[PDB]
């Protein structure tokens, strides 16, 4: 029946992986409180007229390169690669996350979206243009989000579903 899309949210500590997921799942953002675990969350959404189910893994915990961890990530059909626009190191780590995705999926062509989060903040250190140019050289979409104001959140996840759909055809 209803198509399920397995999405994986990856990126450095503190960029807003959990805050983005919770906005989508529970429509809220509390400045003071944040998830502390890795977990996956299911939500039925309508995207371009298609009722579907998103199964979203919000990654956390420890970096680890075991066969078990690799195989878990390999079930992801699409990946949000998140950095924070006020955190240059988190932007510099994006190439590494992409490379691990391509390694476990064993493919040059994995549905992926680059997400620049915390667009509400004024202390910007990553120009929008530099992130656009990076996404263009990878050949993937780039979306600026604010998990605090919810700006661009649906766009990020829905765009990733659209990349998965193109891949399955
Ligand atoms: C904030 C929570 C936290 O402490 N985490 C640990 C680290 C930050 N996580 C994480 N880190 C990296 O790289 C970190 C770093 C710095 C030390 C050396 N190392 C390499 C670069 F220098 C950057 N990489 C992560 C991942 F690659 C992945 C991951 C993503 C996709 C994928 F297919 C696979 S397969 C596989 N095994 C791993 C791993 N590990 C990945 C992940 C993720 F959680 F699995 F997605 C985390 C990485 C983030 C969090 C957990
Ligand atoms: N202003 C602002 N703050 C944000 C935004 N998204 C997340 N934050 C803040 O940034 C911090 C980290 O958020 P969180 O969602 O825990 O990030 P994470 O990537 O899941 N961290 P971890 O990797 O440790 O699980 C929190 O204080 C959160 O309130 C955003 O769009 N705007
Ligand atoms: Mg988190």
């Amino acid at each position: 029946g209803m198509t399920e899309y397995k999405l994986v949210v990856v990126g450095a500590c503190g960029v807003g992986k959990s805050a983005l997921t919770i906005q989508l799942i529970q429509n809220h953002f509390v400045d003071e409180y944040d998830p502390t675990i890795e977990d996956s969350y299911r939500k039925q959404v309508v995207i371009d007229g298609e009722t579907c189910l998103l199964d979203i893994l919000d990654t956390a915990g420890q970096e680890e390169y075991s066969a078990m961890r690799d195989q878990y990530m390999r079930t992801g059909e699409g990946f949000l690669c998140v950095f924070a626009i006020n955190n240059t190191k988190s932007f510099e780590d994006i190439h590494h996350y992409r490379e691990q995705i391509k390694r476990v999926k064993d493919s040059e062509d994995v549905p992926m979206v680059l997400v620049g989060n915390k667009s509400d903040l004024p202390s910007r250190t990553v120009d929008t243009k530099q992130a656009q140019d990076l996404a263009r050289s990878y050949g993937i979409p780039f979306i600026e989000t604010s998990a605090k104001t919810r700006q661009g959140v649906d766009d990020a996840f829905y765009t990733l579903v659209r990349e998965i759909r193109k891949h399955k055809e």
